[PDB]
């Protein structure tokens, strides 16, 4: 539960949102 | 942009949200 880990998982979340939106032709 | 791909990226998004929330001690 470190900030190191939270920060990593948040950035990976941001990437994965983008990946979905690109697959949807929205980004 | 297939549904195959959207469905995959959506499920990966769901997993990654969960991963963040577990790192945050919220799940």
């Amino acid at each position: 539960g470190s900030l190191t880990e939270q920060d990593r998982q948040l950035r990976l979340l941001q990437a994965q949102i983008q990946r979905l939106l690109e697959a949807q032709s929205l980004m």
